[PDB]
């Protein structure tokens, strides 16, 4: 019995990833191809039904099969349906679809992180025993050209058919219910200019204007006070409002371990000045060899760091 | 009598845990199955009807009992559905679910806080004495896993059957008012690494930044007063902008007892300054006992609340 | 002839209070009940419909009634129907609905303001000459609880029957444009303790931080005009933010006089720094009375004027 | 033949003002009343119909033309409709209606602007030829006793019947593409109080602030480097965050040139300060004339620009 | 045979440009005519079909074409419809839509940038063989002469009639797998006022503030101190909420380099001043050459990078 099923989708565009909800919206067509029973159609040409109608059809008997999306959330918005009816038997049901689908994201690499936007489509009401996928063929032409998001798509899409075991119908379905499964996957890499400009050049100009009081002698203590509690306090703000970014994960971030080590050293640099002040004890000048030696051992161990970092990650 | 109807309900995943709004999405399967009058299908085949035709049915005078949950809000998006006939008799109506449910959450405890994520199926139209739900399944395979949602799901589901009697029926049906209802309960916890990164850490720096100042001398006053109002602002902001993740709820949480301990220590460190600037009625030194006990007194008494508060809520 | 209609209403949940839209979100059930022709049902059992058999019900001649909500804003999700039709005649319409209803919201003694939620149920297309109430029964067991979610409710539900005219009306129906009007008032008050913390403590300590700055002597004029300006930045800010949670309505609240009165004890407390620091020089040498008398007056003044004000709206 | 309609529209209230989309969300009635051919009513009582059988009735060839809002934002929230049917032929349609409506409006004098919320009724498929609006009667009796939500409404409604023509219907009916309009129009005005809070004080006593500063002889300069680099960045800051409550136009507000003439005069302080600090050099303590005029010349003009604006645009 | 589809679009407005999802909303009429079998109407002339009889002619074999936006953000909202038939064969589909529409756009001129609202209306189910698009005609009368809402409409509308080739429909229609397609374009501008107000004028008030300092001695170190971590750190700030406005986008735009510019600025008058600082030594008078340029060098390069900045982009 199984019907063969050959499935076609037109992906035309992905958007709206939110990284927060972890959903993204992807808009195309699909086109689900099977073989019935032999008809004739006024002409040789093949017979058109716009979605109003295919009630009508289906209200007396034609068999279409209702296919599901497992990642959406919520309903998919569905547009304009139509059902081509051929005369050699075979029957094609082409919708377009808006829908916002789910796909489970890891964060450790963020900013650097890769993931995929995921497909799961599936029959409703029908088994594999009743309903099975042929083949599955992909064709990501709209976005594939220049990847148009605030991610970058990294090679061709890929297809795999598999089959699924739903404990729940046991109950009704005995030995019967596994389903069929269609699973399209995008790879995708995030662009990181966005967050280089908005969280790692300040918080590499704030360590360097936390380094910038080690060019001052055991001068205004106000002077390099100001200099400390600013500089904290605005690398607190940044990590705050760097993390502000992401759902609510255990887990730290590659970003995460960039701005700790930032505040690390701007704190070092705090106490640094707090440990040479409680050197001073004298009204006369005896430079410090600490600052003296600060003002090369921070920037020379900051560059490294970074050289470091970014030589890993990329 | 009394209609016995077999449940089962398998969740493919919960997401959407909003703590303000007290709701969390939940996206399902659910089976509902009896057994009725023997009916004729075509062949030996049990027979399946795809929402549409299923008008028709229940046109022609087939029973199929309205179910509803209550915790949802709003009318819950509901997919496609299926009704499986089977020649002996027993109905079954199949069909999938995503719902905003919502249920009573206490925050007491947060971010340490335990809740329950619920669904409470329940018959409409139909009492106890006509319709009774016998047994109940969930399947929650899919979440169980990994828990990769900002909460972790500690344990399978719980099932629950019981009777509920509502008064405004009483109005009408006497002694006869009783619902049969399911309750299916899913334990989870809260994950806090990002609430510390987002508060604990910053106010333990901020304690800690309010304690630098004892290791400057009683002489640059200035430097002392930016430290002191510096951290109280620091803290009152964070203060603020921790509970603008919760719900308005007259009760402290113990986010709220930490904060408020982080305060009470950095407006106490900036009124010992304000007193030993009371003493600086001199031209004298005489560096003061108060600040070389509070080096000490301090970070020692910052370490054991932190040992009894993170002993605690653990 | 007025049919009289005996309407019940069972509340599930109120929730969503919006004070910026004066809107607030009920979940429920409604039920109409009143005597019609008698009819033949299957058997001596009663007959029930479940939404759909409806429509075809009333195609065959069934009279119901449409009920409105004046309240309301937008149509409200209406979730299942049914209709219970009795032999002896009396038809019952039991239906579960969740409205965003709206009501005049007075904000003078926010936030120790007391509010009332309503529900103005009203029938469409029938006057009090051919529709009538005649009693209304409020069945509120879930919420009587004093519930949560940033109110506290005081006592059970208030139900009136009224009369209301229309003059849009007139122009066609003389002298019969009187409906009858079905008023359900539960009141409730404001829970503060949200507001105490995010308000309230941060003026508070606000202002005793301002007051810190006279155990400061004349001297370091820095320390001290840090001081004025951090606390009259910190009062500014915090009245935006306070007035931030209230619509735009133009008139005072007793937070507004609250944050009025802290305002201008920080801004007199500046100004006395000012003063006595165009005193440094001119008539007083290293010790003011001013600021001796200050140390009592300013702090002594907040005391009883807070005592008078956490007096009254308790 | 021109069939002679005459339209009661009944607002029951208006809210939802959002000044950045433009929009404005109005709830109320809407009859429409005209004169068919005869019919038989069972009985001498005319006949109601409630939405539903409305199809049928339009189904069986009864003419409902159908009316659209043109000022509104997506398809308004249509409540129950009603028909009723007399016998002598003339049908009325009454339906309540939900709609966000839109209309230009001009913020040159914001937030002492003068608005207009419109409605804009007018019929599809028909031209002036087949319907004309005959009159209409608005009775605004709920709202208009009292204020809005954050507006002030101005004197009862205005209404106007026009021909309009449409130029992408005179490709097909030659001459004969007018249609006839109803327009409703309510004055409103802004009331000021929330803006006043927080924006107008505001910077009235951030001037006031910067001008302290004149009151410190040329004392230790950083005190009042402070004063004026505190002022002009609150200044910004209260510019930017002003200017965010409007749409982003191309032309200034009264607002804008208060914030203007309040940061020229922060500023200005600012730059008076440098300048007495580059004559400050001196090793007596000569207080400088130019601050002893200041005191006063900044306060007074301060007023008297004050007094301008206020007695302007009011 | 292929049919000729005339096409008129009226475009009552266009708003809602959001510039983070790159989407705004069209709200306007569409007329589509062709030319089909005569048939007799009532008289002479022309029938009129108010949106619900429209199913029953579809359903008795009236052929409509279903349309689709190809840059719509899910379904659209369609409003009232209509169908006038004449008796010479012509047919007319007129609608109502309100469409959120979506283009690429690039920002990196921004917010100097020329962008085009952009109208992809398409056939279902039919291919250029059976169905093509004749003429197009838009008429955008209302909103071209205003050029509201942050946007400068440049120009009338613009429109392309071309053939797309499908690949996912070569499995099924093979060399039949072209559509004719509709595009309407329209150019516009961003208008900077906004941009202006928010951004620039504080950005460069922020430089002249922090070359405020080069007018102070190296005497105060504290003072020029606060000038210059105030002004860096308002620079950072303001970099952060200028890019906050926009999609994560890895290119930089043109305010990005004026922001980035006016920031090496104020960093480099800091280093400056450091640098003068650590030249203290001779506790003569000794000032400094490098102010006396600075005062100059630096208002004069801002000034010339300001004139070639705005000379550029206008």
């Amino acid at each position: 019995r199984p019907v063969d099923v050959s499935v076609s989708i037109f992906i035309n565009k992905i958007y709206g990833v939110n990284t927060l909800e972890q959903t993204y919206k992807v808009d195309g067509y699909i086109v689900a191809q099977w073989t019935g029973k032999p008809r004739k159609t006024p002409g040789d040409k093949p017979l058109i039904v716009e979605n109003t109608q295919i009630e009508r059809w289906i209200n007396n008997g034609l068999w279409v099969p209702a296919l599901e999306f497992i990642n959406v959330v919520g309903s998919p918005d569905t547009g304009n349906k139509r059902l081509m009816l051929f005369p050699d038997g075979r029957v094609i049901y082409n919708a377009r679809f808006l829908g916002s689908f789910s796909n489970d994201m890891d964060f450790r690499l963020f900013p650097f992180d890769r993931q995929q936007f995921v497909l799961e489509l599936e029959p409703f009401s029908y088994n594999n025993q009743q309903l099975r996928f042929s083949d599955i063929q992909v064709y990501t032409e709209n976005i594939d050209n220049e990847e148009i998001d605030e991610w970058w798509i990294r090679g061709k899409a890929s297809t795999h058919i598999s089959d699924i075991r739903y404990d729940h119908l046991s109950s009704v379905q005995p030995n019967q219910n596994e389903f069929s499964r269609i699973t399209v996957r995008i790879d995708a890499v995030r662009k990181i200019g966005y967050f280089v400009i908005q969280t790692y050049l300040p918080c590499i100009m704030t360590v360097i204007l936390s380094q910038v009081s080690f060019w001052l002698n055991r001068e205004s203590v106000p002077a390099r006070t100001v200099f400390g509690v600013t500089t904290v306090l605005t690398m607190t703000t940044l990590s705050i409002s760097a993390r502000n970014s992401l759902p609510k994960v255990a887990y730290a971030t590659a970003m995460d371990w960039f701005i700790a080590v930032c505040y690390a050293f701007v704190f070092s640099a705090l106490i640094e000045f707090a440990t040479v002040n409680y050197f001073t004890k004298r009204g006369v000048e005896s430079v410090s060899k600490i600052d003296r030696l600060s003002r090369i051992a921070f920037p020379l161990l900051f560059g490294i760091f970074n050289l470091v970092y970014w030589a890993t990650y990329l």
